[PDB]
């Protein structure tokens, strides 16, 4: 009898999922780690040659955590002493190595303590932030041309985004964007001036004796916001005056008349740049167009070039407003959308024109563009076979919208339905990545003539060592609810008997656009649930869930904490009503948004579930921060939606959570659903009288992913779980 | 056939316990509430009559919390708008009402947030600190004067204590003592500038959005403490057009050469003080002797009055050097003080001679001196029968120490072993206050004969209702270690069974000179557990327990978390081989002290407990106050006693709990043994990957006290501990 999929072969990752990360230099080589040692591959013809022997820093006296080779091929920026951050950010010590001399350089260093550094996208300028200001190398080893000198720790950031800008804006630290061909350096400066900060202890190693105190300006829904402002500095005249002058690009009347935000920076050419504002009430944006004034040397935005995007039915953009892709001459770009119907599509855009002309259409929709080429726009959709949950490669003819050819839907259609896509530069080869329903699958093609050039990686090491394995199997369909259809997935145990009554753990996260039914492959705890215990672990993708339209999505707007929590109750009742279903045995658990609705569901009073796990859950929206939790409550004002902030928290179902059994976990650092929202959650229930498990994890933020941590958290939930489905 | 006692009688409070408390307000009568109403009762008739209507005050509007009346019975303050600080402290808005006009005052009144407020010992004088200033009223509705104007908010400290010297020192707020008619009024000042301050959030209420940071000074081991200074200020010499002189008594120079304490404040008559004064090194004490000198306005302690009391093999005195009962002349007093046998006796001092006479001797100690007369010194020991977890009344005859007396031993013997006294004024009544074995009795006697007048309060409506309960017992004995005895109690089930196997949990605290077998009456969780799950609970006093001696008490000096864990460990396994007890079912618990040593133990790999809870525990002694840590562990430097402190961990012993069950509860806003103490040792056991069970009670402090938390925590470890034990 085969081995099961265990608990440990999860927590030590005995079953390893290979990848092949390749990094593109050019339009035809890319850069591949094997054995320590750094490659360089001809995409044509897969040969290659070594780049940098593993051997050249052995005496560098530190352990080097990343690199990043300069556009030109003539330097390598070498980063240790990394130490994390929030999501994104996080601080280093970096080195240049000169690869031509073969040296590295030991004069006018990058500081240590570093926030973000990057290379201009042609030749080898660098621009970094160091205490909260802007400096630029024009050469690796001469000084540093300071930009900024407002920068001052928790308060103004030049170059580098605040918390909540980092964590739902941008999703990256960084804040500076360089022109084209490097000449121009824009950034943004954020002002946390009057922002509140949230304050939690540290503890540190056992030898810390006092706690530290964590300071972080941090607006929760409803509180004072930072500002913001935009500049461009020409760092080509860097050298020839004393201190360069940064430019400021003004936000239009329209969104200086109350709060707003900066959500999106693209250049277009060399003098042309486009922003996108969003107002504070996010469903309206707009975007200018500007271009230099090389008379004035000033940066102006024709009102002419100016398109607003607004929303009737939500917030405008799954997350944020969709960024523009710029044809070469700057003059027309595409831009993804919601059209009439609701679904999100392509729309080709003149700069100087109102109405755009939408190049894709369907009950589908479009998740991203990829590239973009005088001929062709390559793009990633969910058009295939009507899947929402599945991700292709299409190209359309620029000039002929009739011509659409799906670049991947037929290469291996059994065992690849989930594509994200890798171009070289000028767009010349591609890697396909398919990382589902079967195993990942890494390949490479010439987009020449479409023709496949290579497998990279197919995971036929781990195919082989899975043979021997009693593996779950994974079911994606849907159920018709009022005449529309909803996706789900079960991960069903090996040997499924639809003639036996399996204990089911409903799988939740349920947040605005998520998706939780989908064609990829994974090997995580529902594995081991559904292949050593015989758990089937179920999701379901309700009102709310996105890449299904804006009738769905925009379903919970201004009601977070109802329909997509409903929805997922009738999931539980629709699959015990399938008939393979332990009606006695109905669990839950999610993480994150996935708590909140647990906690929900659990405080509901359906009698449907018999116990729950939340970890790290929202508890009351007015604690999550503005830019996220405003985008779908509005505002937690009498006149506007403070009644449903106040009807809409887990404390006020404390008196049902006595029908079930509920554990609650939360890291004691967590700098983005405070530690408090599990604190308030707790303190309701134990004022009503009702029993729980809790556990904290001292020092772990709302990843709860260290090491230790990791295998701890998962331990513990399933004992939980086991002893909850009384489980041997 | 009848009930147990369960957990729903102990967290109702079910079965009341009956209390007589009076306040004595002359040497022949005393003040006792009754509905509400106080009235005033004649000791020797035990006639009474109506003090005050509790009607009087039903227009009040406040909730009046308590009351004082002033010493000359013509005023009483009202304290209400209560509002709780630390163990002893408070602040409170107060009022005077005056008996004889039967009129509230109006003029001139109490500020509101006031921190501390006592009427003079004799008459109707006032003094109160007020952000941390002291004021003093000569009449209720006269204006006050200010006599201190450095008060800060967690800096300047003037007539009440910071947070350490409240917890450790002098266990009150208060740090005011007015002399015996109320002429002088003597006070200490509190410098915390330089003490480091403990951080830690605090949640509120669900509608505080962002958690508040409570941050307290509060000096961990050998960080910086705060300085302290003693000043004496003439209250019938205060004028209104000029600013009161304070007279300031400094310390000794044995003193003022290094860190040091004052630690105790006696007045001995109208023009002289004492005071004592402790080593930061806990080991050496010095009591000055301070004369006021009418020509010089000043006060001069005389070095020939000078009394220096030390220890060799630990601390000076059971917490911190006793206090002093002068005769009334002041020209000798009477001091418990170890003896050259280690056992503490009183000891008779003349102020102006080096070497006491001890008055009483043997092996048994005397816990206090209760009252003195020219003829005779009242006391109480535990010197009868020799049992040390026993306490009676005694009389020594002054003119003959040869004559002693017991005055409580066999007023009862079966029901009464346990008591404490009060006396009225002048000695010439008191009231006797047994608490066990049986239910508590309160009696009054008069001292020329030692007559029992009367009985106050019995508790027969309890021993009526206890009739139909089936309660447990409780069987006090000891066991022999090294030639020596040590004490244990066990709660017993109802129709307990010696040929039967009953689990058992281990109820610890061990601290340093505690006691936890003893003959004390007490309605608890262990009572619920004996009765109703027919557990067995014991606890045993071991190394380093008081009341037997310095042998036993210094034990563990310089070296807590070794004998009295070693201790705890041998006498379960002493237990164990009993025929009575299921050696598969040993558990152990604790709070506190308790907690620390409940992990210590379960993390000792003795393998002799199955499970364990501990309450708040100490995980490293570096992480608690210096005051009391410091006393039994010296400073945590490598030239004095660091390496025990970094041994001595919860932390290091991660390990050894893999083959327990563990579970770790901790309030939030503990401010005496800070979450952080909880959060290290959770850490270390994640990181070894250990798991246990967990519950954090948000805002509560070291007591989890408030009426859910409480009945919630004892519900939650209840649980724990039916289901370790394998309990329906
Ligand atoms: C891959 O192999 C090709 C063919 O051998 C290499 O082609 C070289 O191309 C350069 C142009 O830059 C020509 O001057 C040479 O004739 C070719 N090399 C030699 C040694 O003759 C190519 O360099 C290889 N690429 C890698 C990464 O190894
Ligand atoms: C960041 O924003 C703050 C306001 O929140 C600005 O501070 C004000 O600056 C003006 C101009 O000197 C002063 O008169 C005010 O007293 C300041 N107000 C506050 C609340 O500090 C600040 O100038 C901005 N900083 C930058 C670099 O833009
Ligand atoms: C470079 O130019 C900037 C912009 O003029 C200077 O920044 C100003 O500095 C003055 C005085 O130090 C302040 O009053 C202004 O508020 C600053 N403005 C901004 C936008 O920061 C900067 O000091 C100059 N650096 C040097 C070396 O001259
Ligand atoms: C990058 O683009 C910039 C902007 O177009 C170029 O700078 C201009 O160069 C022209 C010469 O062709 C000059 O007449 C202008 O004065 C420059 N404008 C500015 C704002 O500098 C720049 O030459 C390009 N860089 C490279 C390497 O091609
Ligand atoms: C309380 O005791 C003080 C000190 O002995 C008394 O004050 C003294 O009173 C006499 C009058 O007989 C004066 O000659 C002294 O100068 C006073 N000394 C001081 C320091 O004031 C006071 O009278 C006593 N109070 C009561 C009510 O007996
Ligand atoms: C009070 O206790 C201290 C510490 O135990 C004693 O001081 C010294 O402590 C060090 C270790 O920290 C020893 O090496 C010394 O032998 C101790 N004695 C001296 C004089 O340094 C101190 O002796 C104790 N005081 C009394 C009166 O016993
Ligand atoms: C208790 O009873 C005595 C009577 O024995 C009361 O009487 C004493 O005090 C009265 C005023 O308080 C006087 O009117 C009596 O003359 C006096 N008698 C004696 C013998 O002392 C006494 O007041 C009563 N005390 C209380 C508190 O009610
Ligand atoms: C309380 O203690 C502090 C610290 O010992 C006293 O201030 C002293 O220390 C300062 C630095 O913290 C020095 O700058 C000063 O010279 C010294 N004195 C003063 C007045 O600052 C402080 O005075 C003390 N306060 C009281 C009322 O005693
Ligand atoms: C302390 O607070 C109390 C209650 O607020 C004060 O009492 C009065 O409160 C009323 C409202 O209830 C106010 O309008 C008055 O101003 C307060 N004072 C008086 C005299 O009525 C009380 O005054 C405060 N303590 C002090 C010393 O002012
Ligand atoms: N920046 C983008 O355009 C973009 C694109 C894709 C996804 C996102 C994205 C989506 C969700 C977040 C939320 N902070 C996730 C989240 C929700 C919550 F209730 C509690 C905690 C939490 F962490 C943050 C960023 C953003
Ligand atoms: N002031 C006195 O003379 C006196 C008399 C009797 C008892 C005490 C006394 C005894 C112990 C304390 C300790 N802070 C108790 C304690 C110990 C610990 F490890 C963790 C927390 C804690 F809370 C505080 C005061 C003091
Ligand atoms: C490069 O370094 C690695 C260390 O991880 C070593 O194992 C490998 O052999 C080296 N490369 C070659 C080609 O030997
Ligand atoms: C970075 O800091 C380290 C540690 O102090 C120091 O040794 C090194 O010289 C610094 N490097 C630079 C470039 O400043
Ligand atoms: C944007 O949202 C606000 C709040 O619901 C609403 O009042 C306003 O009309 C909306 N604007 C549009 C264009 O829908
Ligand atoms: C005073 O009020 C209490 C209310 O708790 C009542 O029981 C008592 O009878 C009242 N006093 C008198 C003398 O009636
Ligand atoms: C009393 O002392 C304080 C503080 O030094 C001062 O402000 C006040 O004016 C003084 N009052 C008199 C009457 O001297
Ligand atoms: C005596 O007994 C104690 C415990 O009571 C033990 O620690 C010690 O080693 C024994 N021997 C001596 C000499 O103290
Ligand atoms: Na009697």
């Amino acid at each position: 009898t085969r081995k099961t999929y265990t608990l440990t072969d999860y927590l030590k990752n005995t079953y390893r999922l290979k990848l092949y990360s390749l990094r593109w230099i050019s339009d035809h080589e890319y850069l591949y780690k094997q054995e320590n040692n750094i490659l360089v591959f001809n995409a044509e013809y897969g040969n290659s040659s070594v780049f940098l022997e593993n051997s050249t820093f052995d005496e560098f006296g530190h352990s080097i955590n990343d690199y990043s080779i300069s556009p030109d091929g003539q330097f390598i920026l070498l980063e240790y002493n990394y130490v994390k951050q929030w999501r994104h950010s996080y601080t280093a010590s970096y080195d240049i190595y000169d690869l031509n001399k073969r040296q590295l350089i030991t004069e006018e260093r990058i500081p240590n303590n570093t926030q973000w550094v990057t290379w201009s996208p042609v030749g080898h300028k660098l621009a970094y932030v160091w205490n909260n200001d802007i400096y630029v190398k024009i050469e690796p080893n001469l000084p540093s041309y300071r930009i900024t000198w407002t920068g001052k720790e928790d308060i103004i950031y030049n170059g580098i985004t605040d918390w909540v800008y980092e964590e739902e804006v941008f999703s990256a630290y960084s804040a500076l964007w360089w022109s084209p061909n490097g000449t121009f350096l824009a950034y943004a400066q954020f002002n946390d001036t009057e922002v509140p900060l949230i304050e939690y202890s540290f503890y540190s190693d056992e030898s810390l004796q006092y706690p530290k105190t964590v300071r972080v300006p941090y607006p929760k829904a409803g509180a004072v916001n930072p500002t913001v402002k935009f500049f461009v500095v020409n760092t080509d005249s860097l050298s020839s005056v004393t201190n360069a002058t940064s430019i400021q690009i003004t936000a239009p009347a329209s969104m200086l008349i109350g709060d707003h935000y900066l959500c999106d920076v693209t250049w277009a050419t060399q003098e042309r740049i486009s922003l996108q504002w969003l107002r504070r009430i996010q469903n309206y944006s707009v975007m200018d167009i500007c271009d230099y004034d090389e008379s004035s040397g000033r940066w102006n935005c024709l009102v002419a070039r100016q398109h607003i995007e607004m929303s009737t039915t939500g917030w405008v953009g799954r997350f944020r407003p969709s960024e523009p892709h710029f044809t070469l001459d700057g003059n027309s770009f595409y831009k993804i959308i919601s059209n009439e119907e609701g679904y999100r599509h392509i729309c080709y855009f003149q700069i100087d024109k109102k109405d755009c002309t939408f190049i894709t259409k369907g009950t589908w929709e479009v998740i991203g563009i990829e590239a973009l080429t005088s001929d062709y726009l390559y793009y990633i959709s969910n058009e295939y076979k009507g899947m929402p949950g599945g991700r292709n490669l299409y190209k359309i003819q620029l000039s002929d919208y009739t011509k659409v050819t799906c670049l991947s839907c037929e290469l291996n259609p059994e065992r690849c339905q989930y594509y994200s896509v890798s171009f070289s530069k000028e767009a010349k080869y591609y890697q396909l990545r398919c990382s589902g329903p079967g195993l990942p699958l890494y390949t490479l093609h010439s987009s020449v003539n479409d023709k496949g050039l290579r497998v990279l990686e197919d995971n036929s090491a781990l195919d082989k060592m899975l043979q021997n394995v009693q593996m779950p199997s994974k079911k994606l369909d849907f159920i018709i609810l009022n005449e529309t259809k909803f996706w789900y997935q079960m991960i069903l145990p090996p040997h499924f008997d639809k003639s036996k009554k399996y204990p089911l753990l409903l799988d939740v996260y349920a947040g605005p656009c998520s998706q939780k039914a989908d064609t990829v492959f994974r090997l995580n705890w529902a594995t081991y649930l559904a292949s050593t215990e015989n758990i089937i672990v179920a999701s379901f993708d309700g009102r709310g869930s996105g890449y299904q339209g804006d009738k769905i999505m925009h379903a919970i707007n201004r009601r977070l904490g109802t329909f997509e929590v409903e929805d997922q109750i009738e999931a539980a009742r629709q699959f015990s009503k399938m008939g393979f279903v332990d009606n006695k045995r109905i669990a839950i658990w999610g993480w994150s948004y996935g708590g909140y609705v647990t906690s929900m569901v659990l405080g509901s009073g359906s009698g449907v579930f018999k116990c729950g796990i939340a970890v790290a859950p929202v508890s009351r929206w007015e604690y999550y921060d503005s830019v996220y939790t405003e985008r779908y409550m509005g505002l937690p004002t009498p006149e506007d939606n403070l009644d449903h902030y106040r009807n809409s928290t887990v404390m006020s179902r404390a008196e049902n959570f006595k029908q079930v059994e509920y554990l609650l976990i939360h890291g004691t650092a967590d700098d983005n659903v405070h530690f408090q929202q599990s604190a308030q959650i707790s303190k309701a229930l134990v004022d009503v009288g009702v029993d729980f498990q809790a556990m904290w994890y001292t020092d772990e933020d709302h990843g709860i992913a260290s090491s230790t941590a990791h295998q701890h958290i998962y331990t513990h939930m399933s004992h939980f779980i086991k002893q909850c489905f009384s489980l041997p």
